[PDB]
């Protein structure tokens, strides 16, 4: 087990969204540090609102059997999609212990940024995970696309991931 096995998910539905950028953007700093081959898949390759042997090579399957989890949205209505919501309603309420999450955020301006502490973190809270003390929102400025001070907080939020793993990665039941 020398690498870790992440994966990828954002709420955006549309092909060339500035979410799915953010979340390439986000592997490659732990396949790069440590890590082979990240699932990275949008939200267009999924079931949404469609298990029933779907495209779920590509939600379920991977997403519980992760080493690390970088999770993302597109802040609407002062919280996170619906369709985003819905794939985080399908998971077994227990299936997501002693799991990383990094937690990430787009919006419109830099408004709107106490999604990653009100909004995201109570949901990933409940699956008890072990979510990392830096969830980045970005604004519209990127354009690999990125800009400005986002970048150094993205390579220093994965750098939170290998900080809980040394010497070799060292009522209710599932």
């Amino acid at each position: 087990m020398p690498g870790p096995r992440i994966v990828a998910f954002a709420g955006s539905w549309s092909r060339p969204s500035k979410t799915r950028s953010l979340v390439e953007e986000a592997a490659r700093r732990a396949v790069a540090r440590f890590g082979g081959s990240a699932h990275v898949f949008d939200i267009a390759d999924l079931g949404p609102d469609f298990p029933q042997d779907g495209p779920h090579t590509r939600h379920l399957d991977a997403f519980l059997a992760a080493d690390a989890l970088i999770v993302a949205s597109p802040v609407y209505k002062g919280s996170y999609t619906g369709l985003f919501k819905h794939f985080i309603d399908l998971i077994e309420p227990v299936a997501l212990v002693g799991k990383p999450v990094l937690l990430a955020a787009t919006g419109g301006g830099d408004r709107h940024a106490l999604v990653i502490e009100h909004q995201l973190r109570p949901v990933f809270g409940f699956f008890e995970a072990h979510t990392l003390a830096t969830g980045l929102y970005v604004s519209a400025s990127d354009f690999g696309l990125a800009s400005e001070a986002a970048s150094t907080r993205l390579d220093r939020a994965v750098a939170q991931f290998a900080a809980h793993l040394s010497r070799h990665d060292a009522h209710h039941h599932h």
